[PDB]
């Protein structure tokens, strides 16, 4: 099992640089957040990054050597597409199919001579957060990547961000019909939050019985600090734990995502959040 942890937004204004989060050994899977516009590209990392290319397109060389470090460490980095707000939309499956080779060629290893925001560092693969209600594209997106991937050196990923209700009304046709690795679900925000009425059953019958991935991992998705979401942050760690001890019985189960690092690194409770949880996975 895995920690989780978006990072990009600076949800808690303090966020440190990508590969400081990598060097902690805290987490293992980290989210870029996020390339907000598409098929016109567009991405934002608050303060991490501000040069751009010519043309206005985000060009990061300090993310970009992150990301080969944090890689030298054995984690996994993935670009996160869409987040709240931030402005996309595919028209059709065609046009989504377009944007699968657009990707690989600026973010992947793909040789399209195309402008590289990280220069010559490759992502793991993408997380789909959509979050504008429109389901459009993103299984046919998913499913060229992965024929795309196989021109690639080493195993890539894709994830998908859904909020607790389900189905997702963003991401909810990607998960039905495209193949996911990992589903980190985001319980706050939400009337199914853990403290709520948690509908992690209702996950589970999805990875067993709908997914087109029976091993899709699923992923307790939780605010890093009472101030990182509206509701659902969880600071009883008993609760915590019993959550962790019924859910982490299944094969299905991947570990926690947390929204954001900038969050869980600086929320003590007087030990990181992240770590407690971290620590909790463990056992
Ligand atoms: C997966 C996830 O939590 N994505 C988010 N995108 N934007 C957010 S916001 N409203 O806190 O800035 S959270």
């Amino acid at each position: 099992t895995n920690i989780a942890v978006y990072w990009g937004q600076n949800s808690a204004g303090t966020q440190e640089s990508l590969a400081t989060y990598c060097e902690s050994s805290d987490a293992d899977i980290f989210l870029l957040s996020f390339l907000n516009q598409f098929p016109t590209l567009g991405l934002n990392f608050a303060n991490a990054c501000s040069d751009t290319f010519s043309d206005g397109l985000l060009h990061c060389t300090q993310i970009a050597e992150d990301i080969e470090t944090c890689q030298s460490l054995g984690k996994k980095v993935l670009l996160s597409l869409g987040g709240a707000s931030g402005s996309y939309l595919f028209s059709d499956d065609s046009q989504a199919e377009t944007f699968a080779q657009t990707l690989w060629d600026t973010f992947g290893e793909g040789t399209g001579a195309s402008e590289r925001p990280f220069d010559s560092a490759v992502v793991d693969g993408f997380d789909f957060d959509i979050e504008n209600n429109n389901e459009v594209g993103y299984s046919a997106l998913a499913t060229k990547l992965r024929t795309l991937f196989a021109e690639g050196t080493k195993q890539y990923y894709l994830s998908a961000a859904p909020q607790c209700p389900y189905p997702d009304a963003s991401v909810g046709d990607l998960l039905e019909n495209a193949d996911i690795d990992f589903a980190f679900i985001q319980f706050y925000n939400n009337y199914c939050s853990v403290s709520g009425q948690f509908n992690w059953d209702t996950w589970l019958t999805y990875a067993q019985t709908v997914s087109p991935n029976k091993n899709i991992k699923l992923f307790l998705g939780l605010p890093g600090s009472a101030s990182a979401a509206g509701s659902g942050y969880i600071s009883d760690t008993s609760l915590l734990e019993s959550t962790i001890a019924d859910i982490a019985s299944s094969s299905s189960f991947g570990g926690i995502a947390l929204w954001d690092a900038s969050q869980a690194f600086s929320n003590e409770l007087g030990e990181p959040y992240v770590e407690i949880l971290k620590n909790l996975l463990t056992s």
